[PDB]
């Protein structure tokens, strides 16, 4: 009984050498993966559909394809296990959207899609997206709206966060950086509406002065501001 790697009649069998049984189904050999056909044992190759799961499988190497690939003119990306994978993802000119089958351009499944000059929210992410179709980074104003995109992830912020030591809230609904008078767990805080950022201090608003403490809540009393008390 032949064992090892074999090339029968031009095809490629795996039969194993413990014990030179014929290998089927997902096989992981030398870190590589491969499909071997559960009827025939046959290596194939092309698009393959194991239990309800993608992959890919190169016609020369018949090896599982990880990272990003470009397959008959469409783009498309495959995890560590290879599997095809959907969603919006770092590839190497920047950050693309592969959107579902039929939803553009009767785009196939998986596959990168154009997408510009809007938002799209994948489960509770936001994203926006610019004429390059990539996704943008950094503080951005839309609509006269102020935003923030991680610049590791493109995802639109939420929460208190700290920027260059300066905090910042950001409504956990909508994400937009607040302005003005806000209430928040029943404390109320202000905002520049130029810079959004909380305010410190004695801040004359409106020809009314206001104290806000070191931490950006609202203070009572009497209390020391540069003039006195």
């Amino acid at each position: 009984a032949v064992t090892g790697w074999q090339i029968i009649n031009g095809n490629k069998y795996y039969f194993d050498t413990n014990t030179g049984i014929a290998a089927v189904g997902l096989q992981i050999i030398n870190n590589n993966k491969y499909y071997f056909n559960p009827h025939t044992a046959i290596a194939a190759t092309g698009w393959q559909s194991i239990n309800n799961a993608k992959y890919y499988f190169d016609i020369n190497t018949y090896i599982g394809t990880t990272g990003y690939k470009t397959i008959d003119s469409k783009n498309f990306y495959f995890d560590s296990n290879c599997i095809m994978q959907i969603g919006v993802f770092k590839v190497s000119d920047g950050f693309k959207y592969f959107a579902p089958a039929n939803t553009y351009n009767n785009n196939e499944e998986g596959q990168a899609i154009v997408y510009q000059n809007k938002f799209l929210t994948i489960n509770g992410k936001r994203y926006y997206f610019d004429n390059n179709s990539k996704a943008v980074t950094g503080w951005h104003t839309i609509d006269g709206k102020k935003y923030y995109f991680n610049p590791n992830t493109a995802i639109a912020a939420t929460g208190w966060h700290t920027i260059d030591d300066k905090k910042y809230y950001f409504n956990p609904d909508t994400a937009i950086a607040a302005t003005g008078w806000h209430t928040i767990d029943d404390k109320k805080y202000y905002f520049n509406p130029n810079t959004g950022i909380t305010s410190t201090g004695e801040t004359t608003i409106n020809n009314k002065s206001f104290y806000f403490n070191d931490k950006g809540i609202m203070q009572i009393g009497v209390f020391k501001v540069p003039d006195g008390f």
